[PDB]
C-alpha cells in the first residue's frame, strides 16, 4: 500500500482530489471529522445507551468511547511520529503532520461502537436469531444469499458504517466522513460472504477501498494499516478500562498513600494504559511492512509481552462481569425486548395497511432488502429508554 | 313521520300507552330517564374510564357526557321552543312542553358513550380485529352473516343500546328509558348488515321504531329527528372541547382583561358553542320537514357556516392530539389488554372445565351469539383500572 | 502583558522553568491536560449530572462539558493561527504553535462546569443561603470575612477551581494542570471580597498570576486572554444548544430537504455556532491589544453584531425553559436536598462523637475553615443519584 493515498481527505460524492498540503488548517478535514462525530444525532444518543455492565462510577457507551478516542488519539499521535520519521517525504512533500494521524485513529475509534445494538454481543446474536429461526425467517427466499446473511449474521460494526454514511434527503453521505476516516472504521474490509459492511453499502466501500487503494484479496480487501491501531485502543480500553469498572463495581473484588479504592485502581489503569499504548506503537512500527503489505496475520495487542497478564484480565472480567446473574438478566430480558420491535415492525412492513400496522409505523416510524437491513439499523441505534418504552407499549403496559 | 308518536313515554313491557297530558310533573319520564342514567352503574364508571387523550384538566368520560348533556338539554329546549310554536297542536291538545325536548335530548347525550370500550376507536377495532382475524374466528361458521358482522364490526353506540336495555333476572329491560329517548340515542338505526344495534337487541328495536312510527327503509329506519340534536351535541362538543383539552394540555401551542389561558380558552369555548348551538337550531327548523320525512341526508354541522373553521379545528387534534406519541402509545398497548381479555374469555368458554378456565370465569364473571355477545358486552364496559389489573395478572405480573 | 508567559507550561510544584520548545510532541502539556481531564474520577461523574433542563435528546452535563470544550478548541485554533501571524517570535523562537490555543481553550472549557453543584444557580444559591441564614450561620464569628464570604458566595466556578488542583496524601496538585489552562479557566481573578476562588486556594493562584504575569489590580488580577474565548464558548454554547434542546424537548414551539425536526434545529444550530465563533475570533483580535493590557472591559460576545438575536434568544430561554414548571420543581426540590446534606454534615462535624453523627461520617464521608469549605465542595460534586438517595435515607425512606 501507499501512504499517501492512504491518508485521503476524500468525502462521499467529491468529483475532485483534496490535497493535504491545500488544507485549512482551521478545518482539518480528519479534525473535522471529530467534531461532526462528537455534535452527531447518534453519537449523542450514545449519552442514554447503556454497556450491558450493570454506588461507584459505571461507563455509559458515550463516555467509553471518549475515552476509547483518547487512547486512540495518542496511539495515533505517537505512530504518527515515527512514520514522518521513517517516511520523511510524507511530510516534506505532503505536508503530513503527527496530529493528522492521531485524528483519524481518534474519529475512527470515536465512533467505533456508534451502531452496535443494545446488550452488547447478545444484542446482536437476538437480531441474526429473528432473521434465521424467527419471524425474519419468511424473508430469507426474497433475499440473495449476502443481503440474507447480513441480516442473520447482523454485526453492529457494520452498522456502524451504516450509520456514519446513511444518505437522507437533506443529508447525503451522511457526516460524510474522510476516506483515511472510514479506511481506520474498518476492521473487517469484507462481505458477510467478522464482516465490515452490508450490502447496502457495498458500493461506498468499494469506492472507499479504490480511492484508499487497499490491496484486493464477494469482495475483501487487507485492511488500512491505521485500523490496527483503532482495534488496540479498543482492545486496551475494553481490557484495562472494563476491568477498572468492575471492581469499582465489587464484581471484581479489590500508590502506597492514595486512600481510596477507585483512586488507586485509576492510578493502575492509567499506569497499564500508558504500558500498552507505548508497546503497541512499537509492535506496529516493527511489522509496519507486514501491515503495509498486507501479511500482518494478528492484531497489535496479540503480540503483547504482558498477552498473559492481559489474558488473565479478560477471563476474569468474563468470570465476575460477563457472566454475572445481572448481566445475564440483561441479555435475556434484551433478546425479547429487541425480538418484539422487531417482529413488530417486520408484520407491519407485510401489512402495512391495517390500523394497528399503520400505529405501529406512526410509533416507531424501496427495495424488500433496504427496508429490512433500515429496520435492523433503526431498532439497533434506539436509545435503552425509547426500546424498553416501546417495547412495553407493544406489551399491553 | 308524527311528533305526537315520536315523543313516545312507552318503556319496555308496557302493556297500555301512556299519555303526555297523563304525567306527573314531578316524574315526567323523559327526566326520570336522565335521572335513572345518572345514578346507574354504567354511567357511574364513567369516572374511571379516560378518553384517548392524556397538570391542567383534562375531562374523563364522564365529565366529558355530562357536558355533551348540557349542550344537549340547551339544543333540545331551543328546538322545542320553536317545534311547538310550528305545531301547536302538541301543547294545546297534547300537553307537551319545550322542556320535554331538551330532556328528551340530554337524556340521550348523556348515555350516549355509555357502552363505548376504552381506547376509542382504536378499542373498537381491535375488538372487531380479534374474531375477524385472531381467535375469535374459530367462531365464524357457527353464527349467521349479522351475529358475525356485529362482531366483526363491533360498534360502541350498538353496545350502548345494549348496555341501556339489557334484561337481567332482577331488572327486565335495563334501564327501560321512554322510547323517545331511546329513538334519540340512535344514530344509525340499522342492523350490521355504521350501525345502531346488535342482533340481540333487534327486537327491542323493531319495538321501538313502530312504536315511534319511524319510516322503514335486513331492517333499517330513517333517523328519530332528535337524534339529529343528539348528534350535534356530540360534534359540537368533540369538536369545541377536545381543542380546548388540547390547547390546555400543550398539545395544541396557545377577554383581553382574563390573565390565564384557561378562562380565555373556556371563554372561548363557551362562545364558540353558543354560536354553533344557536346556528344548530336553525338549521334543523330549516330542513325540519326533509327531517320529518327522512330525505335529510347529512348532519346539522355539516350544513354549518363555520364548516371551514371547524374542518381547521379538527384537523389540528387529529394532528396535535390524536397523532401524538400519548395518544399512539395508548391505543396500541389497548389492543394487547383487549385481546387478551377476549382471548382469556373465549378459551374459558369453549374450555370451561378445566381448573384454569374456572378460574378465569371466577374472575372475570345461552346460545353460543349470546355468549359472544356479552363477552364483549363485558369486557367493553370494564373500568380501566379493572381492565389494566386482571390483564396484568393473566400475564403473570 | 506578554505571550511568552502567558502560555506557561508550569505544573504545581515545579521547581524548574518548563520551555515549549524542549516539549515532547506525543505529551505536550495542554493536550495532556484535555486528557486528564476526560479520564479523572470529577469529569467521568458529570455523566450521571443533569442540568436544570428536564423523547428527544436532552445534554447531561458531560455531553454539554464535551461540545463547549469542542467549540473551545476550535476558537482557541483559530485565534491561535491568526496570534501567531501577528506575532511571529512566538513560534519562530519559542516554538509554539496554533494547536497549542487550542488546546488550552479546550481544556479550560471541558473542566469548566466540574464543580458546579446540581440545580445550576438554584443550586449555588441554596448553599450560600445555608451559611447566610441557616445552620451554617453559627460559623460565621468563627471565620474570616473572606472564608465566611467565600461561604455566603458559594460560586462553582471557585469550587471547579478547587477540584481541579486539590490536594491528597498520594495526589498532590489535583490533576496538576498546565498554568496556561489554570488561567484560561479563571474569569474572575479575584476573592470573593462573581469571584474566581476560594481562600483555600488564594495561594495557588498567587503562584499561578506570578507564572502568568497577570496584571495586578484583597487579590484581583487582569483576566488570562484566552479566558475570553473560554467565556464566549461557554456564551456561544448556552446560547444556541439550549435553545436546541428546548425545541427538541417541545418547551420551545418549533434545510428545505431535512423532513425531522431535529435534523433542521441541528443544522441551523451548527451554522449558527460556526457564524459566532468566527466573529469571535475577529472580536478577540480586534481587542486583543486592550485584552493584553487589560482594559477590554466586556465579554466578547457582548459586542457581537448579532447582540439582539441571541438576547431574544436567551429570553425566550428564560422564558420557556429556565421558568418552566419541570424546572422551578426540580430547583425548589434542589433547595431541600442541599440543605438537607449540609446540615447532615456541618451537625456531625460539630458534635463528631455521637452514634448518629459517626453513622452520617460513614455515610457521607483541618481548620474550621477548611473542613467547611471541603463539605461544600463535596456535597456540590456529589453525582444526582448519590445525593437523592443520602438525601432520602437521611430523611427516613
Amino acid at each position: 500500500m501507499n501512504w499517501e493515498h492512504l491518508l485521503s481527505l476524500k468525502r462521499q460524492g467529491d468529483t475532485a482530489k483534496r490535497l493535504r498540503i491545500e488544507q485549512d488548517d482551521t478545518r482539518l478535514g480528519f479534525e473535522v471529522d471529530y467534531d461532526r462525530i462528537i455534535f452527531s444525532a447518534p453519537f449523542r444518543s450514545l449519552q442514554d445507551k447503556t454497556q450491558v455492565i450493570p454506588t461507584d462510577f459505571v461507563h455509559t457507551r458515550l463516555t467509553h468511547s471518549l475515552e476509547v478516542s483518547v487512547v486512540g488519539r495518542s496511539l495515533g499521535r505517537m505512530v504518527g511520529k515515527k512514520l514522518l520519521e521513517k517516511y520523511p517525504h510524507l511530510e516534506q512533500v505532503y505536508g503530513y503532520k503527527f496530529n493528522d494521524f492521531g485524528a483519524i485513529v481518534a474519529a475512527a475509534a470515536l465512533a467505533h461502537d456508534i451502531g452496535n445494538p443494545p446488550f452488547g454481543h447478545s444484542g446482536e446474536k437476538a437480531i441474526g436469531e429473528f432473521f434465521k429461526n424467527g419471524y425474519g425467517k419468511r424473508y430469507k427466499d426474497s433475499l440473495t444469499a449476502k443481503e440474507y446473511q447480513d441480516l442473520i449474521k447482523f454485526e453492529g460494526n457494520a452498522n456502524g458504517f451504516k450509520v456514519l454514511s446513511q444518505s437522507k434527503p437533506g443529508a447525503q453521505g451522511g457526516l460524510r466522513l474522510s476516506y483515511a476516516t472510514l479506511g481506520a472504521f474498518m476492521k473487517y474490509p469484507k462481505e458477510s460472504l467478522k464482516y465490515g459492511f452490508f450490502q447496502s453499502e457495498r458500493a461506498l466501500f468499494e469506492d472507499v477501498a479504490q480511492e484508499l487503494g487497499l490491496l484486493k484479496r464477494d469482495v475483501s480487501w487487507s485492511r488500512h494499516p491505521l485500523a490496527y491501531l483503532v482495534e488496540a485502543a479498543d482492545d486496551i480500553c475494553y481490557t484495562i478500562i472494563d476491568f477498572e469498572d468492575g471492581i469499582n463495581l465489587g464484581l471484581i473484588p479489590e500508590y502506597n498513600a492514595l486512600q481510596e479504592t477507585s483512586d488507586r485502581v485509576s492510578y493502575l489503569r492509567a499506569l497499564a494504559i500508558g504500558t500498552l499504548i507505548n508497546e503497541s506503537v512499537d509492535t506496529f512500527m516493527k511489522y509496519e511492512e507486514e501491515i503495509l503489505a498486507g501479511t500482518f496475520d494478528q492484531s497489535l495487542i496479540d503480540k503483547s509481552n504482558y498477552q498473559a497478564q492481559i489474558t488473565d484480565i479478560i477471563n476474569l472480567s468474563i468470570e465476575r462481569i460477563y457472566n454475572s446473574r445481572e448481566v445475564i438478566e440483561k441479555e435475556i430480558a434484551g433478546y425479547e425486548i429487541l425480538s418484539t420491535l422487531l417482529e413488530a415492525r417486520c408484520r407491519a412492513l407485510d401489512n402495512n395497511d391495517t390500523h394497528y400496522n399503520q400505529l405501529i409505523q406512526q410509533l416507531l416510524a424501496k427495495s424488500l432488502y433496504e427496508n429490512l437491513i433500515q429496520i435492523c439499523a433503526e431498532v439497533s441505534t434506539m436509545t435503552d429508554g425509547k426500546a424498553l418504552r416501546n417495547y412495553k407499549k407493544i406489551k399491553g403496559l
